[PDB]
């Protein structure tokens, strides 16, 4: 028996609403993807199927683009990979955009796979396309994505007979733009992209009552507030460290709607997000583009050096509540944790603690993971009372955002038990 249901909203198309009263932390829906693929920057860094990062990966001898954590992952991914493997091969060294590879797996799964559990509440055919709202610029880009698809899928798709019935490629890419899910690993690293059509019923809110968390490619939908019967479920489409101006631009360009929630009407937290000298954080925001680019390709040393040049700069610095300063603090923490610089990592991680409490209110999985990382760094350095306080606070957040069903909760309990034995 399902706790959620599809329904027609008054001005937001279709949505999800509660069949029953929901409490914080209650699991609402699990789903594998209908189709998914590894991101461009994580390809060869994480297993193509399970999206876990490893020292070494074994590669597909046929294409050599697909790489895996183990022999089980390579053999199990073969059915969903066999048709794409050789549009991939015989197109080297020309790797297609992530969206084109994503749609290729959608077509193969819809053509050759059985009815997907991921389409139980909502199918790929039902997905919103927002076609009558697309600008001519966005249409032009979708036509370039269509011809890119046809060129990449030459060897396996000759004609409309090998596409689903009434399947239009322009509209399919329109659905991908506004229904794609970025997949983040346990450490909140962007590792993949996938489609979850039943989950794609959730409308956006800048202050949601639900949350998404990923266990590999598997998705868990949870309540993070109290929700009463008939109340619509919402998730935040966007990073929390965005101003209302940046949220307006992204919700327009990608999702074709104007948000008039309370937070956007009052520019909630905008001023605190941009404290400090404007010229200083405009450079940091400009430099974050390359910093985040290097992080997407797991080049941690380059991330740290650029972040150190900002955090320990000889020129004027920013307060830690400035979102662009905060992002540099986060990138530097992840770079240090992963180069083994654990005292420098804790220095940056502890600094993000108070800004994260303000910008991730209630129960947000991003804060719970950040707090868990800080508590894990404190425990590894013998700061047992300080570590316990954060590890418990991480459990108070992540037990609502992450599940009994999420593997990271098991890892947190071990750290809690270990820290408890020490105390
Ligand atoms: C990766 C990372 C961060 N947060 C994430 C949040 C989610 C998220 O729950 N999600 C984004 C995709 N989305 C959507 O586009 O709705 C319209 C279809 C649903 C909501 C995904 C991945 C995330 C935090 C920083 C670390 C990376
Ligand atoms: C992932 S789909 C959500 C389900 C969608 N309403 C449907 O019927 O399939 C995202 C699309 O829903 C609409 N939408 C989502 N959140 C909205 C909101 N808060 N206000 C207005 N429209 C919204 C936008 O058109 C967006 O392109
Ligand atoms: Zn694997
Ligand atoms: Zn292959
Ligand atoms: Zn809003």
């Amino acid at each position: 028996p399902l706790k959620v249901e599809k329904f027609a909203t008054a001005n937001r198309g279709n949505g999800l609403r509660a069949v029953t009263p929901l409490r914080p932390g209650e699991l609402l829906f699990r789903s594998d993807p209908l189709a998914y693929t590894v991101c461009k920057g994580s390809r060869g860094v994480v297993c193509d199927r399970c999206l876990l990062g490893k020292e070494k990966l074994m590669r597909c001898s046929q294409c050599r683009v697909a790489k895996y954590c183990s022999a089980k992952c390579q053999k199990k991914a073969w059915p969903d990979h066999k048709r794409e493997c050789k549009c991939l091969k015989s197109c080297k060294p020309r790797y297609p955009p992530d969206s084109v590879r994503l749609l290729g797996r959608v077509v193969f799964k819809l053509m050759d796979g059985a009815p997907s559990e991921s389409e139980k509440l909502y199918s790929f055919y039902d997905l919103e396309s927002n076609i009558n709202k697309l600008t001519e610029d966005r249409k032009e880009g979708l036509r370039q994505l269509v011809m890119t698809f046809q060129h990449f899928m030459r060897e396996e798709i000759q004609d409309a007979s090998q596409l689903p019935p009434a399947f239009d490629l322009f509209e399919a890419f329109a659905k991908v733009i506004c229904n794609s899910f970025t997949i983040c690993n346990a450490e909140m690293q962007e590792v993949g992209v996938g489609l979850y059509p039943s989950i794609s019923l959730l409308n956006h809110s800048c202050d949601p009552n639900c949350s998404i968390v990923f266990n590999g490619p598997h998705l868990l939908l949870r309540a993070v507030r109290d929700i009463e019967v008939g109340e619509e479920l919402t998730i935040c489409y966007l990073d929390m460290l965005m101003t209302s101006e940046e949220r307006r631009k992204q919700l327009r360009d990608q999702y074709c709607f104007e948000c008039d929630c309370f937070r956007c009407q009052t520019q909630d937290k905008d001023a605190d997000m941009l404290t400090g000298d404007e010229q200083v954080w405009k450079e940091v925001q400009e430099s974050l583009k390359k910093i985040e680019e290097l992080k997407a390709h797991w080049k941690w040393e380059q991330v740290l050096a650029m972040c150190q040049a900002i955090i320990s700069s000889n020129s004027e610095r920013l307060p830690d509540i400035n979102i662009y300063q905060l992002k540099v603090l986060d990138c530097a923490m992840d770079a240090c944790i992963n180069l083994g610089l654990l005292e420098e990592a804790l220095f940056y991680g502890t600094r993000t603690m108070e800004p994260y409490r303000i910008f991730f209110p209630g129960s947000h999985p991003v804060r719970g993971v950040q707090v868990m990382k800080v508590g894990k760094l404190q425990l590894h350095q013998g700061m047992f009372p300080q570590a316990m306080k954060n590890l418990r606070l991480a459990f108070d957040i992540m037990r609502v955002t992450h599940g009994r069903e999420h593997s990271l909760i098991e890892d947190l309990i071990l750290l809690l038990e270990e820290c408890d034995a020490n105390i």
